[PDB]
DNA sequence: CGCGAATCGCG
DNA sequence: CGCGAATCGCG
């Protein structure tokens, strides 16, 4: 298997695990940043690359692009596929932000179809995913 | 640490 | 038993 370079890569940048969660989108090859979410001030890092790889769904299918999106996380390739974001942090006012995203991308799974492609990125094989914050 | 996958205890 | 619940490998 090798590397699409059309394509859109994510990840995620945590502060601690649980802890504060950003994502960016950027085009595999040139490295653009085509979206990004703000720090979100608690989550896992497992729901921040559910949510990095619905957000690429939702950006890619609003410019009608057939692009592949690339994740360097099994997991949350996982849930994207079930449609069911399988996390155990707990739900309370602190975690309230990034459980609503979660729910959502959730919501927006079981309401549409889309042709994008979701690759693992192969990380030992191509060394960093375009998108990591190093 | 959080995950999926793989590996006890009570009914 | 056998079955859900509870407890390695990675990133
Ligand atoms: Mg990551």
């Amino acid at each position: 298997e090798e590397i699409i370079w059309e394509s859109l890569s994510v990840d995620v940048g945590s502060q601690g695990n649980p802890g504060i969660v950003e994502y960016k989108g950027v085009d595999t090859k040139t490295g653009e940043v085509l979206f990004e979410r703000e720090p979100i001030p608690i989550g896992t890092n497992n729901m921040g690359e559910f949510l990095a790889i619905v957000h690429g769904l939702r950006y890619l299918k609003e410019r009608n692009s057939r692009k592949p999106i690339y994740s360097n996380s099994q997991t949350a390739i996982k849930w994207v596929k079930d449609k069911k974001a399988k996390s155990t942090l707990v739900r309370n006012e602190e975690t309230a932000l990034i459980w609503k995203l979660v729910d959502e991308a959730e919501e927006w799974l079981n309401t549409h179809t889309y042709e994008t492609p979701i690759l693992k990125w192969q990380t030992d094989k191509w060394g960093e995913i375009k998108a990591d914050y190093g």
